[PDB]
């Protein structure tokens, strides 16, 4: 399945937020109604913080994320989580080898804000 | 039911990461098998990071957040989730007020690191 | 906060199953847009299905969960979590006495249908 | 990623579900432990109940599900959620074709039981 899209309500502000856990270094664009309005790039074997924004979710309200080291395009894992029937995340984590931790970028993205 | 609190696999790093979502001003407890690691103290309504650190789970690997504004505990709501068999999210929100956004302050637990 | 509270999108056909486990008889009330549409009854200690139906959220789309053992209010817990940017579970567990395994009744909502 | 792999605890009773949301008859796998403990085989576009069963995790605690129409893999997608530290759902969606809502066979696992 595709994964790291996730559809928000429009015009929505967000918050996206990315940890980096490998020796390689992470680079994570996000796209926004297939325009790019991020991109994170950071390396940390210790969950260091490569990126926070805040950002708007836009007309059509898609958020993708992708996410590759050195140019290569690493494997992704997403879910979207609904808590109280408000507080929402989406969460992504990535795997840019063999060893399936799938934390070697970590993105969350959290809504509604404010 | 009680919330905020999650199991982690005992002697295990993790990421722990508060955002502040009010007027009010946040106190983010973190505690580890019954003692407290971590504190964090802010005031945002735009999703700012009010802390963000890397603790040990410990031998009982027992993690709970407690939020409190102006020394009142905020009502808090809460999950934990699991990516590709592996990455863990562990997720809390709190609510200071009325309104029931659950976002006042949004606290994200992540695992494995490394 | 409020559990077992979700908004479906409008007009749209979902399911509804619950489980049982628990020496009690579980009453589960379904609301649509604040209206009973239906009631699902039954005991069970080994997960059994005491009821299966499919619904339509309405105008409103809004869906509530209610469990009551002999007219006493359970304790509930939930989330929505959506797979694919489409598979969507709305996930209820309630707790009838003292154990704290909010498995008792065990009611999961999924949409879309067909 | 590796979908509709899930670790359970040990020696633990769980239930398995599988609705049906296709023209296709799908054919759901079951296996703990690397053996089939189940297969349950249906057809339905409104969300009929095709198998339950309740199982036990064994050593191991792996629980694999594969889903099939006529000897053709569908693709899954797969998460684990766990309410109040204790409440488990174990989530799997296919998709057998080519409109992406993989719903064609749903797939939900709970624990624990009784
Ligand atoms: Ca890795
Ligand atoms: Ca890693
Ligand atoms: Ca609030
Ligand atoms: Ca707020
Ligand atoms: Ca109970
Ligand atoms: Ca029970
Ligand atoms: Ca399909
Ligand atoms: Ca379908």
């Amino acid at each position: 399945a595709t994964q790291g899209v996730f559809t928000l309500p429009a015009n929505t502000q967000f918050g996206v937020t990315a940890f980096a856990n490998s020796a390689g270094t992470q680079t994570v664009n996000v796209q926004v109604n297939n325009e790019t309005v991020a991109t994170f790039t950071g390396q940390s074997t210790n969950n260091a913080i490569i990126g926070s924004k805040v950002l708007n979710s836009g007309g059509g309200g898609k958020v993708q994320i992708l996410v590759s080291v050195n140019g290569r395009s690493s494997d992704l894992v997403s879910a979207q989580v609904i808590l109280a029937n408000e507080l929402n995340f989406a969460l992504v984590g990535s795997e840019d080898s063999t060893d399936n931790d799938y934390n070697d970028a970590v993105v969350v993205i959290n809504w509604p804000l404010g």
